[PDB]
């Protein structure tokens, strides 16, 4: 009887405007923390810092391009550039060469009988900012440490968003946005003053913990509040936050070379959104899910004085149908407690874990598009705004399960296209990878919706973060098994990709429809879905 008093008092009003915006904040200010690694980590062009060469090119006045080719060994990179990006001239340069302009003197190719060694005064770094790697050396042997910062996101994405989940169900809507955004401050403010790496890494742990499930638990609020006509045209829009995140965050990332300052500035809109706490009340289905009932009334008497409508006269008395008890079962055997709710269940975990596996390989297969690093993030960020589109067109016209399943085959056909792609031609590869990464996008926006659709109010956010836990798994497993893969064949994580991908397509017309369905509220009703 929700939704019949939201339509009585006006639902996608002005009030509901203003916790769109306000509640896409979080989706704004969550960017950062999960992929903020592309311009907080990004290594720069580097070598073995030699105090020799410095003295000859104080003394000749050697411009910067030739003298870091007369100064590195491995002038030509050839792939690897271990022989310039590690390797250090043994041979000292302190003493006058033979001769300043490009010396060869050591052998007759200069490398060959001149011994090499490794980096013993640090390195050097070719931009006029700073970075993880800048700061710690993270370059040359210490490289595998810069994929522990996505490890330990991903890590404490898993633990923390089980945790935060059975908060945000047991505790509520507010009290976990409070917890969770106040962590997330803490965590970004140290993570901008951490002396060592460690530290980071700590830190990047609790931001991990907190901020998958701040995201969500805003976003489940977002999906609760509105009936069951603006659930598609709030949950597609609270990604637009997110994009609009990725592109401040491009653009600040531009202003801000050093990563302090950008961490200072990704850290901002939290600290406002807590100035600006106030202004959102609690999900009054929960609170129906609670037994608290005259909060819920007064939460929309509320809603209805700021709407500038006045409350109907059976707004009063707004109590469940059936209600018995507190309703306060927030279990992980809930789940799977009836075989419809586990194959549901275990069918939106694998789901999520081959959206993440898919989504996480067409991002790191594409990586060749040369030019700056920030408009290929501009292009890699703004690729998801047609697609969303489209579902925003079409989640209305077709549904919630056909979409998700066209859009999951499209992915597996572009895995299962550009594998016999050839490699001239690049345009066509590229639209190819658009098009596949369109129908990723469209698919997680689609099992973002489904997830919190298919389960019950007092299930709903612990339900989702059982079902979201498999996307953490995959990310942290996906690049270990593309590098394996590719290792043993060419184009093996593409066959797995598409084979993933349709398997997924098939999967997912198991699923219930929840066209035009309202959000479900005690036990039987989740059982009724679809
Ligand atoms: C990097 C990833 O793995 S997904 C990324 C983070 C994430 C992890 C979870 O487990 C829970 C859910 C999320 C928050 C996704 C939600 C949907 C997001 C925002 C996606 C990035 C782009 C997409 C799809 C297209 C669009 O419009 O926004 C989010």
């Amino acid at each position: 009887t929700v939704d019949d008093i939201l339509e009585q008092v006006g639902e996608s009003g002005w009030f509901q405007k203003q916790a769109f915006l306000i509640l896409c904040l979080l989706s704004a200010a969550f960017a950062p923390i999960c992929v903020g690694i592309v311009f907080l980590g990004f290594t720069p062009d580097h070598h073995c810092q030699s105090p020799g060469v410095a003295e000859l090119s104080q003394r000749c006045g050697w411009s910067p391009a030739e003298e870091l080719n007369y100064t590195v060994p491995g002038l030509g990179p050839a792939g690897e550039a271990f022989l310039g990006q590690c390797r250090r001239y043994e041979v000292d340069w302190n003493q006058s060469a033979l001769s300043c302009v490009d010396p060869l003197a050591s052998l007759a190719t200069n490398r060959s009988h001149l011994p090499l060694g490794p980096c013993q005064d640090g390195w050097v770094y070719d931009t006029p900012g700073s970075s993880i790697v800048t700061e710690f050396n993270l370059v040359c042997a210490d490289s595998w440490k810069l994929d522990l910062f996505q490890s330990c996101l991903n890590a404490g994405f898993l633990f923390g968003s089980l945790g935060v989940g059975y908060f945000a169900d047991r505790f509520g809507r507010k009290l976990c946005l409070l917890g969770t955004v106040l962590v997330n401050a803490v965590s970004g403010v140290l993570m901008a003053f951490s002396p060592n790496y460690m530290s980071m890494l700590l830190f990047r742990l609790l931001q991990g913990l907190v901020s998958k499930g701040n995201w969500m638990a805003g976003y489940t609020l977002i999906t609760e509040f509105v009936g069951s006509g603006s659930r598609r045209t709030v949950a597609i829009m609270y990604q637009m936050a997110f994009t609009v995140g990725l592109v401040a965050l491009t653009g600040l990332a531009y202003a801000l070379p050093h990563w302090r300052w950008l961490q200072l500035a990704v850290s901002l809109p939290t600290f406002l959104f807590l100035l600006y706490y106030w202004c959102v009340p609690e999900s009054p289905r929960w609170l129906l899910s609670q037994k608290r009932n005259t909060e819920a009334i007064k939460i929309m008497d509320h809603i209805a004085q700021k709407n500038g409508k006045l409350p109907p006269a059976d707004l009063k008395m707004l109590s469940l149908e059936e209600d018995v008890t507190e309703k306060l079962s927030p279990s992980f055997a809930d789940l799977f407690r009836t075989p419809r709710l586990r194959k549901r269940t275990f069918i939106l975990m694998y789901l999520w874990f081959t959206d993440s596996v898919l989504y996480q390989g067409l991002i790191l297969h594409m990586g060749a598009t040369s030019g700056n690093l920030y408009l290929d993030f501009l292009y890699s960020a703004l690729v998801e705004i047609p697609g969303a589109f489209i579902a925003l067109i079409t989640i209305d016209r077709v549904g919630r399960i056909y979409p998700m399943a066209m859009s999951n085959l499209l992915a597996g056909a572009a895995c299962l296209v550009m594998i016999f792609i050839s490699p001239d031609l690049h345009w066509l590869n590229i639209i190819i990878m658009c098009v596949g990464r369109m129908g990723i996008t469209i698919a997680i926006q689609m099992i973002c919706l489904v997830n919190a659709e298919l389960y019950p109010t007092f299930v709903r956010n612990l339900g989702v973060m059982v079902c979201s836990s498999l996307c953490d798994i995959g990310g942290i497993i996906t690049p270990f098994i593309v590098f394996r893969l590719r290792e043993v064949w060419q184009a093996l994580p593409l066959i797995l990709f598409a084979v993933l991908g349709l398997l997924a397509a098939g999967v997912t017309l198991l699923l219930p429809e929840t066209k035009g369905v309202a959000l479900p509220e005690t036990m039987k009703d989740a059982e009724n879905l679809g």
